[PDB]
């Protein structure tokens, strides 16, 4: 590769086989389905290096090297037709950006840009050009990639472009017509009253508006950016209204201002946290230390809906991503702590798993199917959360698509335009909650990555998390500076891009701002001022720093490799200006208010509509078929396929994840994180949502939302109900018949009543008002319309993280006491039973007693505190039957209950979705727990069901009449089928199957322990007592996300953790010659591009000074090096620097071809490892979270030798005890369960699971009842102390 390409040279570098066997097999499988006679097919990755200069031999080889990664699969000689798949031209992909990073960090400056593509070699050769476009169509994403017929054809990808000039709308010379033409041309979606405004304003000035100015205006004054509906004057049925929607939401903050530090004036809301030890690396000493101070909790939840319907992955990625910017940009700087995903789609209709209630209603040719969204969507947001470094600990997933007779007659009600929810929490320093003032002359910086044109087709987003991580560390570095925090005011970049972000900043500071277009970083020179000021690129932040703090900010950013650029100054005169240094002119100039200009307030004059709706027909319904159907509804069925694709262990403060009990059943009601690594205080996240009800009663749906949120979060020690702060996210189809009035009534219901009545606040929200899709099916039009979808996300301050409860039942003497808040209304309308039978029902569940709901909370709070309960699980989708079934799955046992005291309607008793739940109290405690519940007038609601027994019998009785009797393992399996099925079409079929097939063996003993040592014996204490703290280099490369907890572990082990960034070595600041203990940390170094750990390791291996530095470290006679996750792969590529590491394997893509976030069970095997000393023979579970941890040997003899030399320290074992290679007891698929090896002298030990994330007992998903503060994994670190003398 060296063919003529502009002022550059493009080089073609052949790579490794792309599609991993089973995929190719599925490819041809799908080819036959379209009558395409495709015999064989071979995918091969091919790299393209755009060079500005030349590479000498040594450099030419160093490049070919960086480009050898992935699984060592067998190579095929090209045969048949070639079909190259590259990203669409005029687009730079995340792979490219991250991959190109690596090149530069390796001294290859000649490498201008690296881009990758897949080269398909197909053998069918008997198809018409027609049949070929089809073959092509099956090989790329029409929304992101494009096919080429020649490898050389990829030159079009690196075509340089000239900066396009700014154009101007001729108002003065053409009249108002010009505003009309430009309105359609540029598609500004401007209303009459607004074109009027612009018309006048520009005549007052006396010059033509510049397309850029006009577009910026369009953005700043759009329904989304101004939230016009939510601030309109209302008129319901001829009677005008008093408050708007927002004012009614604002009501909850006027009535319950308690614990709120910031609300309705930032990117998020902030409430009071607790007095914990904030751990971070000191700025001067470069040493992690605990800072005993208040750590406050901020919360936010956003909705990236439409862009998700177009291109799912980008949709969800930039969903979590946007929310994370808000969090980070909250106040004067904060740190995201955890997060919650959420989805709402139409019927899946999984091929060969077509459910009884599913009926194809067609869909717009221009969007993607519900199943597609549910395959690519989850992977996108998960991709971002994982790369970035925040655990996704709770959420929801709902499907609904039915031809239901609702409020506007009979229509199609679903989610063809999906709800893509992404929100979470964070911790903010006390003295930072408030934005500082922007002093005149403040440097207006843009912290983030180079812009590209992103905001038809322009709904296809881009995601580069590793860029946001870098930015996050820069935020961090800043708030960590205590009072020296340079960020006077930070804000996030989102819609409208900078053309809204920057003005918005200077305005929230009562300033103006003169900017310079050519100072802004951009990866596409060809852009126009409009395109550079209004492009909605990702991973960007805006902030203002005092001029004399610029040196510090620069040095901080550089060290983190997070780019930034000063683009303007703060002016005293309210006035925005954009100077172009290339076209020597000024694209923007106008008084600030001219933009923030207003016309009439919206006024919606609507009418009410209440669905008549007929009572549920019971012809096909039978208790038995009901149970079988419900357990098959996506909204109810096990969600393993959304839980495990996203990390739930990072930060090492995950006290309560989705997985519950020894059997890891994903039935956790809320998520609980510890506020610090040295405390038992924390935060709690729950999610309330019941959108179908809105198709029968708008107020009910809204109320039930707050209800479930509460019932889901109740089994957590919080105290005063006023500690819970709600975020209301409103999804609706404004304009659709009656939905409008229904919205107002529902908002009134929670805003002006339910919430204020309980003591609940709503400091954060967001609103989507177009949840309906219109398209052409036949010669007639079809419309899919969403119900009033309110999604309440609850956030609270946990008092004692140790007292949280889960659904895991106990076999000891017990009582299953039902707390029916429905007061026996047992409604069946708008339920899972109804949906599953293609109906809407008669009357839906509703919050019956406002006082009892709080009574329920106070009651539960009392018990949680007193430790009277053994288990908890609220009632929602699928009612009591599903709540009891799950508790039986979670506890892997049986239930013997009786539902006679619940009424004759046994169907309604088991499937009523009324508020409430089931508590499992010890037997000897029944009376007292019943008496307490009585004190809160709840005595009328409580009913005794029965007990939980050891077994497989799930029996529900009614006196002496067996209402339903089945095997708990049979149900446990049906419920899982939905997730089993998704995994099949997404992950490796073999794995999806093995995981599902193992759920069938009732003899699964679940996670169980064995301890070769005393996990409570602190063999470090003697050294800690001398006060001498050995220094340990806690190594991190750009992209790493663990480190903080890793330091906290060595720290507890008596060490003195130091923050050492790779830049710290390459820049010369720090030297390894001073450390005796090194540690490569986990994360997504360079986003894993060019291979996980690869770019990180090769960045060392290439630079001679740093190379030497490291080798001289391992060779020294007194060192110790550790390498958890990511940092395990990094070191494994430094075999050439580490003594005693010849037999070491290479870590590659997991067999399942999917990231695995699991709590897997390992066995400590014999090995030289000094880090694992005295733990040999032990068996405890560990935090497994990686997508490239599979061991790979050259051949049998290699593994044969590796085993034989005994370099294996950790192996996976099934819950029985034997070493297994079966999924997912052995997640990655490593031979003989290997996930850790060592050196011959045991001084260096690399592994894959995270011993750091679980050094605290409370951070283990499940763990034996009697464990202390420390977990068995703490030992590793204490070993490093001892060992180091
Ligand atoms: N309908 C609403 N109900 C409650 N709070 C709201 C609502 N709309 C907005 N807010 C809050 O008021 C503030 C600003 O609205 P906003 O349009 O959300 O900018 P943003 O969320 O900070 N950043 P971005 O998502 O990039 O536009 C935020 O703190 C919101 O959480
Ligand atoms: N989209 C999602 N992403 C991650 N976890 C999810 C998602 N949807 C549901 N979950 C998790 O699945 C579990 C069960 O979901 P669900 O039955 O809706 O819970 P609940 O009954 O509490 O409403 C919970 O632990 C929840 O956090
Ligand atoms: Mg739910
Ligand atoms: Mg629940
Ligand atoms: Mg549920």
């Amino acid at each position: 590769g060296l063919v003529p390409r502009g002022s550059h040279m493009m080089e073609i570098l052949r790579g490794s086989p792309a599609l991993s066997a089973f995929r190719i097999n599925k490819l041809l499988a799908r080819f036959q389905a379209a009558n395409l006679q495709v015999h064989n097919i071979y995918a091969e990755y091919v790299h393209f290096a755009d060079l500005n200069a030349p590479l000498n031999d040594s450099e030419q080889a160093q490049l070919t090297r960086l480009l050898q990664y992935g699984p060592a699969l067998s190579s095929h000689t090209p045969a048949g037709k070639l079909l190259l798949v590259t990203p669409r031209p005029g687009t730079i992909s995340p792979w490219s950006s991250k991959a190109t990073d690596i090149a530069h960090n390796c001294g290859l400056q000649q490498v201008d840009r690296l881009e990758r593509g897949v080269a398909y070699y197909i053998e069918a050769s008997t198809l018409t050009a027609e049949q070929w476009r089809q073959v092509a169509a099956e090989l790329h994403d029409r929304m992101m990639e494009t096919v080429f017929s020649s490898l050389t054809d990829a030159e079009k990808l690196f075509i340089h472009h000239q900066p396009a000039p700014v154009s101007s709308v001729d108002l003065l010379g053409e009249g108002r017509q010009a505003l009309i033409d430009a309105n359609l041309r540029l598609g500004l979606a401007l209303a009459e009253d607004e074109i009027d405004y612009l018309q006048e304003a520009f005549t007052k000035l006396g010059r033509n508006p510049n397309d850029i100015e006009l577009y910026m205006f369009a953005q700043a004054n759009s329904e989304h950016c101004r939230h016009k509906i939510f601030n309109a004057d209302w008129i319901i049925d001829g009677k005008p209204q008093p408050k708007s929607l927002f004012k009614m939401i604002k009501n909850t903050f006027e009535t319950t201002p308690d614990y709120v530090l910031s609300a309705y004036k930032d990117n998020a809301a902030v409430m009071e946290g607790s007095a914990v030890g904030r751990y971070f690396a000191d700025h001067n000493t470069g040493r992690y230390d605990f800072h005993q101070e208040p750590a406050h909790i901020l919360m936010k939840v956003e909705t990236h809906n439409h862009p998700t319907a177009i291109s799912p992955w980008p949709g969800a990625a930039t969903g979590s991503g946007g929310e994370i910017r808000d969090e980070g940009a909250t106040g004067r700087g904060a740190k995201p702590k955890a997060g919650l995903v959420g989805f709402s789609v139409s019927n899946l209709r999984i091929p060969g798993f077509e459910q009884p209630w599913e009926e194809d209603f067609g869909k717009p040719e221009r969007i993607v199917t519900a199943l597609d969204i549910m395959t690519e969507g989850p992977l996108g947001g998960a991709a971002f959360n994982n790369e970035f470094g925040r655990p996704a600990l709770t959420g929801y997933f709902r499907t609904y698509e039915e031809k239901v007779n609702s409020h506007n007659g009979e229509e199609l009600r679903g989610y063809h335009k999906p709800i893509m929810l992404a929100g979470g929490i964070g911790n903010i320093r006390a003295d930072h909650v408030q934005k500082g003032e922007i002093v005149v002359g403040a440097k207006l910086i843009v912290l983030g990555g180079p812009a590209m044109n992103i905001g038809d087709f322009a709904s296809v987003q881009r995601d580069n998390p590793e860029m946001e991580r870098r930015c996050q560390e820069v935020i961090d570095r800043c708030w960590q500076l205590g009072d020296a925090n340079p960020i006077l005011f930070i804000h996030d970049v989102g819609a409208g891009g900078l053309s809204n972000a920057m003005p918005e900043l200077v305005s929230d500071g009562g300033r103006g701002g003169k900017f310079e277009l050519r100072d802004i970083l951009s990866d596409e020179p060809g852009m126009s001022p409009l395109e550079i000021w209004c492009n909605e690129s990702q991973e960007r932040y805006v902030l203002a720093v005092a001029a004399d703090q610029l040196p510090l900010f620069d040095e901080l950013c550089k060290r983190e490799r997070a780019p930034y650029a000063v683009i303007g100054d703060a002016t005293e005169e309210q006035h925005l200006s954009l100077h172009d240094n290339h076209f020597d002119n000024q694209p923007i100039d106008l008084p600030l208010d001219v933009l923030l200009g207003k016309t009439p307030k919206m006024t919606r004059d609507v009418q009410t509509l209440k669905a008549k709706g007929d009572a549920l027909n019971r012809a096909d319904i039978t208790i038995a078929d009901a149970v079988k159907r419900v357990l098959h509804l996506p909204t109810v069925a096990e969600k393993t396929f959304l839980v495990t694709i996203g990390d739930r262990t990072v930060t090492g403060m995950v006290a309560r994840d989705q997985m519950v009990g020894p059997w890891q059943v994903p039935v956790a009601d809320c998520a609980v994180t510890t506020a610090s690594l040295d405390s038992y205080y924390g935060e709690a996240m729950s999610i309330g949502e019941r959108a179908p009800v809105a198709l029968l009663d708008f107020a009910a749906s809204a109320r039930l939302a707050v209800g479930e949120a509460l019932t889901n979060i109740a089994a957590t020690q919080i105290g005063d109900i006023k500690r819970i702060k709600l975020s209301a996210n409103w999804m609706a189809a404004a304009g659709h018949p009656g939905e409008d009035a229904g919205l107002y009534d529902a908002v009134k219901a929670v805003g002006e009543e339910l919430c204020p009545q309980l003591g609940l606040t709503i400091p954060v929200g967001k609103d989507s008002m177009s949840m309906k899709t219109r398209w052409q099916e036949g010669n007639e039009q079809r419309e899919m319309t969403s119900p009033l979808s309110l999604v309440i996300s609850a956030f609270a301050r946990v008092e004692d993280v140790r007292h949280t409860l889960t659904p895991q039942l106990s076999t000891e003497d017990n009582a299953l006491l039902l707390i029916d808040l429905g007061k026996g209304h047992n409604a069946l309308g708008a339920t899972a039973l109804a949906q599953v039978y293609r109906q809407l029902g008669d009357k839906p569940a509703d919050v019956r007693d406002v006082a009892q709901l709080k009574g329920f909370y106070d009651a539960m709070q009392a018990l949680v505190a007193a430790r009277k309960l053994l288990a908890w699980h609220d009632r929602s989708d699928g009612g009591l039957l599903v709540t009891l079934a799950e508790m039986a799955f979670a506890g892997h046992c049986g239930v013997q209950v009786d539902i006679a005291a619940l009424g004759d309607d046994h169907l309604a008793a088991l499937f009523n979705e009324e508020l409430g739940g089931v508590i499992q109290v010890r037997a000897e405690d029944r009376d007292a727990v019943e008496a307490l519940l009585a004190q809160y007038g709840l005595a009328d609601c409580v009913h005794y069901l029965g007990q939980a027994l050891a077994g497989d019998r799930f029996v529900i009785t009614a006196n002496d009449q067996t209402v339903f009797s089945e095997s708990r393992t049979t149900l446990r399996v049906w419920w899982a089928e939905t997730t089993w099925q998704m995994q099949r079409l997404r992950d490796n079929p073999q794995c999806a199957d093995q995981e599902h097939e193992a759920k069938a063996n009732d003899t699964d003993p679940g996670l169980n322990v064995k301890l070769s040592f005393d996990i409570n014996e602190d063999i470090a204490a003697p050294y800690i007592a001398t006060g001498a703290r050995p220094k340990v280099a806690v190594l991190r490369e750009q992209g790493v996300n663990s480190h903080v907890e890793m330091a906290a572990a060595f720290h507890r082990a008596g060490f003195d953790a130091i923050d050492v960034h790779m830049s710290d070595l390459l820049g010369g600041r720090i030297g390894l010659g001073n450390f005796h203990a090194l540690v490569a940390c986990g994360g997504f170094s360079y986003g894993d591009v060019l291979g996980a750990g690869e770019g990180w390791a090769k960045s060392i291996l290439f630079n001679h000074r740093v190379r030497d530095e490291f080798e001289t470290f391992f060779h020294r006679p007194q060192t110790l090096a550790l390498g958890v996750c990511n940092g395990c792969q990094m070191m494994s590529n430094l075999r050439e620097l580490i003594p005693g590491s010849e037999l070491w394997p290479r870590f590659v893509r997991n067999h399942s071809d999917r990231f695995e976030a699991r709590f897997s069970l390992v066995e400590v095997t014999q090995s030289p490892s000094l880090l694992l000393q005295g733990m040999v023979g032990s068996q405890m579970p560990i935090a497994v979270s990686h997508g490239e941890g599979r061991v790979e040997v050259r051949d049998d003899a290699h593994l044969a030798a590796l085993e034989s030399k005994g370099l294996v320290a950790l192996r996976y074992v099934d819950n029985f005890g034997k070493v297994t290679e079966t999924y997912p007891a052995n997640p990655n698929g490593s031979p003989n369960g290997i996930t850790a090896v060592t050196t011959e002298n045991g001084r260096v030990t690399i592994m894959m699971p995270h011993p750091e994330r679980v050094f605290r007992t409370v951070a283990n998903s499940w763990h034996p009842e009697n464990w202390g503060e420390d977990s068995p994994w703490m030992r590793i670190f204490r070993n490093a102390r001892k060992q180091l003398g």
